[PDB]
């Protein structure tokens, strides 16, 4: 869907934007610190489902650029599997979010939230 | 979920990148230049529909800046319309991505651009 590598770029980006909201919004509710509202958890989960299927579309051949580490593309496999240990997270956070479980819905955001830093780790860019 | 009025702004400028995305790269499909696969459309429109909801609790109170102009918070009535006009029109292309018919696909398709341009229009910096 992209006309140039550009556009891929801001894509991802822009994609990342909004999981990173979606995700880091959760953080005083999952702390204790924002009183949880399990409906309101429950919807804004499948908010982020959404979202934390688009990015990798984004990395296709040819769009290097941005903070995108050429490994991405070198070790393809190895990529897919962040990303698919990281959306099999965001199934196990939509389940704990869809229980209503506030204990539940804290280690699966953290298991989140570790994939999340594991791949920026090894395949996104020093800023 | 914004610390500060500008991650507001970045927010609903990379809700309204992935918008542009998802709806823009039906061009195609609805000028007939690429074919039409009814399940492909339906799975996007159900992306865009999700994205769709997602930029107006960005321009919430305190959120001025960006391209947006000072009139969506003083005329809040005449831009919740807006809004409200450009998501109706949404479930119109969901109806039309469902049933599976190119022709209303496309006549949804292009009343969907409309809504978008008439918000731009009216509460949209120039550029
Ligand atoms: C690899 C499988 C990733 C996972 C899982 C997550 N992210 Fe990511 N992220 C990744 C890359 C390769 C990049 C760089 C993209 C580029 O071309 O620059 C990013 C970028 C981000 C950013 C910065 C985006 C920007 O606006 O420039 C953010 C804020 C970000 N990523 C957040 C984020 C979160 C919250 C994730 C888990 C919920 C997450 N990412 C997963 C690679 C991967
Ligand atoms: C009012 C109800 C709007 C509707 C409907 C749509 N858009 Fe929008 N858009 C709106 C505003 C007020 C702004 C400015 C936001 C800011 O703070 O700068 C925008 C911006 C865009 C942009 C540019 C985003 C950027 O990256 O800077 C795009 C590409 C865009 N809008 C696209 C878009 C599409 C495709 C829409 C219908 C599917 C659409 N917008 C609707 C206000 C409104
Ligand atoms: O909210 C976020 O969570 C992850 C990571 O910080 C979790 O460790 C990330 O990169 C974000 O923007
Ligand atoms: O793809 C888009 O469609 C609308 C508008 O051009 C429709 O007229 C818009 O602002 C986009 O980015």
């Amino acid at each position: 869907q992209f006309a140039k590598p550009e556009d891929a770029v801001k894509y991802r980006q822009s994609a990342a934007t909004l999981m990173a909201s979606h995700f880091g919004r959760m953080t005083p509710v999952v702390k204790g610190q924002a009183p949880y509202d399990a409906a309101q958890i429950k919807a804004n989960v499948e908010v982020l489902k959404t979202l934390s299927a688009l990015p990798w579309a984004a990395f296709g051949p040819g769009t290097e650029g941005g903070d995108a580490r050429p490994e991405i593309w070198s070790d393809a496999a190895s990529f897919k599997q962040k990303q698919q240990a990281f959306q099999d997270n965001i199934v196990k956070l939509s389940a704990a979010a869809d229980a209503g479980d506030l204990d539940k819905l804290r280690a699966a955001f953290g298991d989140v939230g570790a994939s999340c830093k594991a791949c920026h780790d090894a395949y996104r860019k020093k800023k």
